C-alpha cells in the first residue's frame, strides 16, 4: 500500500500548547518520516485559524479540536477526525486577579474582555459554553484573539484583558505567577465530565472527507505517527518531554512546562482512540450555545472513525 499523497501539510492553531504534544512529538521523534511522510505543518494564533487554512486550500489536514467536524457539517461541510491527541479538553479559564480582584461570579465578566487563543477556536466555545450555561450570551463579553504562547501570556499579566481561555503551559505560567483564578478546568476527566456530561475528545488530525476519500494509505500513514506519539508521551518522564520540545515552548521555565505536563497528562489520548460517546458529547455542547444550531441534523457517525486508529494500534502495540 504505498502512499497516494507523500506531501502532507497540517496546519495547527497552537503548536507549543501541550495540546498537540502529540504532534511535535510526532515531528521531532521522526515518526511521520518513518512512514514515508514528508509533513510540514504550518502553526497559526489559534484552531479557527489553522481550520481556515485547510479550507483556504493552504493546508491539507488540521491539527485541532474535534467539535469543529460537527459544527463544520451542521454548515454542510463534512469533515472527519481520524487519530486522536487529546481526550479531554485541557482547557482552562482564568480571570485576572489584577483586573477582576473582586471577582464573584459569571455575572462579574459582563462588558469584560476575554482572551482566547483565536475567535471561534475551542478555547472561545468552551467560555461560551460557560456563559450559556450561567445565562449569559456571548455578547454580552468581548473575546480578543491573544494566541498559544507568550503573547497571551503578558496580554493578561499587563491587563490588557481581564480573563484568558488557554491550554497549559500559558494556564500553568499564568497560575504560578499568581495572576489568574481559575473559574473553568477542563484538564481532568472527571472535570470535563462534570461540565459537558461525557468524554469531549480535545486535539486531532481531522480532514475533509475529500482527502480521506482520497488518499487513505496517508491518513494511516499520519495515524500511524500520532499513535506512536502518544504512546511515547505516556512512558516519558517529564524531563524527557522537555528534553524533546523546542525551547520556546517551555515559556522561558522548564520547572513550570514539567509541573504542566504534570497537570495536563490525563487529557492526552494515551493510544489515539476516538471514545464512542465524544461525537454525541461535542453535538449535544454545541447545541447549548450555538445559536439556531439545529443537532437534529447532524449525523455524528460522518465526523469520526477509530478505522485508522485501530490499525495502529494493531502495528505499534508499544
Amino acid at each position: 500500500q504505498k502512499l497516494e499523497k507523500a506531501k502532507v501539510q497540517i496546519a495547527v492553531g497552537g503548536k507549543p500548547l501541550i495540546y498537540y504534544l502529540p504532534l511535535t512529538i510526532a515531528e521531532v521523534k521522526g515518526f511521520f518520516k518513518d512512514e514515508g511522510l514528508d509533513v510540514s505543518i504550518a502553526d497559526f494564533a489559534g484552531g479557527s485559524k489553522a481550520l481556515q487554512a485547510v479550507v483556504g486550500g493552504s493546508a491539507d489536514v488540521v491539527s485541532g479540536a474535534f467539535e469543529h467536524t460537527l459544527s463544520l457539517q451542521a454548515k454542510g461541510q463534512f469533515y472527519r477526525a481520524f487519530a486522536l491527541q487529546g481526550r479531554a479538553p485541557m482547557i482552562g479559564v482564568g480571570v485576572s486577579k489584577k483586573n477582576l480582584p473582586g471577582y464573584k461570579g459569571p455575572a462579574d465578566l459582563k462588558g469584560r474582555k476575554i482572551g482566547v487563543t483565536a475567535p471561534g477556536s475551542s478555547t472561545n466555545m468552551v467560555v461560551n459554553f460557560f456563559l450559556a450555561k450561567h445565562g449569559l450570551k456571548a455578547s454580552d463579553v468581548s473575546f480578543i484573539g491573544v494566541g498559544a504562547g507568550a503573547g497571551a501570556v503578558t496580554a493578561l499579566r499587563s491587563g490588557q484583558i481581564d480573563a484568558i481561555s488557554n491550554t497549559d503551559p500559558v494556564v500553568s505560567m499564568l497560575e504560578t505567577s499568581g495572576d489568574i483564578q481559575i473559574i473553568v478546568d477542563t484538564r481532568t476527566l472527571k472535570d470535563t465530565k462534570e461540565i459537558f456530561g461525557g468524554n469531549m475528545p480535545a486535539g486531532c488530525l481531522y480532514a475533509p472527507q475529500a482527502f480521506v476519500d482520497a488518499n487513505p494509505n496517508t491518513a494511516q500513514a499520519l495515524t500511524n505517527a500520532i499513535v506512536r506519539a502518544d504512546k511515547w508521551i505516556q512512558k516519558a518522564g517529564a524531563d524527557e518531554i522537555a528534553k524533546a520540545v523546542p525551547e520556546g515552548y517551555l515559556l522561558g521555565d522548564p520547572a513550570v512546562y514539567k509541573a504542566a505536563i504534570g497537570k495536563s497528562m490525563e487529557g492526552l489520548s494515551p493510544d489515539g482512540v476516538i471514545p464512542e460517546d465524544g461525537a454525541a458529547t461535542a453535538l449535544k455542547a454545541l447545541a447549548a450555545f450555538v445559536p439556531d444550531f439545529d443537532a437534529a441534523k447532524v449525523d455524528p457517525a460522518k465526523a469520526w472513525t477509530n478505522e485508522y486508529t485501530r490499525r495502529a494500534n494493531e502495528k505499534y502495540p508499544n
